């Protein structure tokens, strides 16, 4: 599309290799959407919206060196009161951080101490025993009196 | 790629010999590298887990879940060390005649 | 593809924006496979393998 007096390429469909670029090229000559079928790389400078796709391997990648590579439901952050699942490595502390639950009941790991402000239940073949009650430190003590 | 959303995942063995597993780059099963490894080993047909590093790790080989890491479990009264909690501290008595 | 006496679009490759639709458009004007590179959305009314 011709702006001012210069033509800026908006897309380029290569006949020889099939490489496809979409959008206005940035200062580095890379389109916001780029296709490289020689290497088969889906590199887009944006967000992807879809529903269901299968996969095996995942890498939490820090693209710009400052973004936090983590998984979160929409509207869910680290340590917030919102209900959701948050799992990732905090770049400031270089520690994997976990946040599953809500404001009241949650399971959180900050990379150092795994604290759970939720009912932690562990099962046995004889049944289920409350972990909090199981380890309340109930000590059988004796008190003595002379009479 | 960097970020794509999804709901359903299948660890698929395409050629019948590749191990369908998830791993960070440079991370394998049982290695000393820090990372997360989760998948089913085709040789043993057992799901294998490897989260942590050479010293502190949480590993499951499909048979025994062993953790060479500080396992902490929380209670409303606070946090009690699981290793100290189950050290088998038995109140024993020794008797002497005098 | 012309069915009966009306042409129903099967694909549309937009030159200006690069938007690509694949398949027979439904009642809402959305193809079963739609590409929106302006928004970069992979929205398909089906399954992905």
């Amino acid at each position: 599309m011709k702006e001012g007096e210069i033509w800026k390429q908006t897309f380029l469909i290569d006949a020889a290799t099939g490489a496809i670029n979409i959008g206005l090229l940035d200062e580095e000559g890379k389109a916001p959407i780029s296709f490289d079928p020689i290497n088969r790389v889906v590199n887009v400078d944006g967000k992807v919206i879809t529903r269901d796709i299968n996969a095996a391997n995942f890498i939490m990648t820090n693209l710009s060196g400052e973004d936090n590579p983590a998984i979160y439901t929409q509207g869910k952050s680290w340590g917030d009161n919102n209900s959701g699942i948050w799992m990732g490595m905090d770049n400031t502390s270089a520690k994997a951080k976990l946040d599953i639950g809500n404001a009241t009941q949650w399971i959180r790991y900050d990379g150092d101490v795994l604290r759970i402000s939720s009912g932690v239940v562990i099962g046995t073949p004889n049944g289920d025993v409350d972990l909090g009650t199981g380890m309340q430190g109930k000590q059988t003590v004796f008190v003595y009196k002379l009479a």
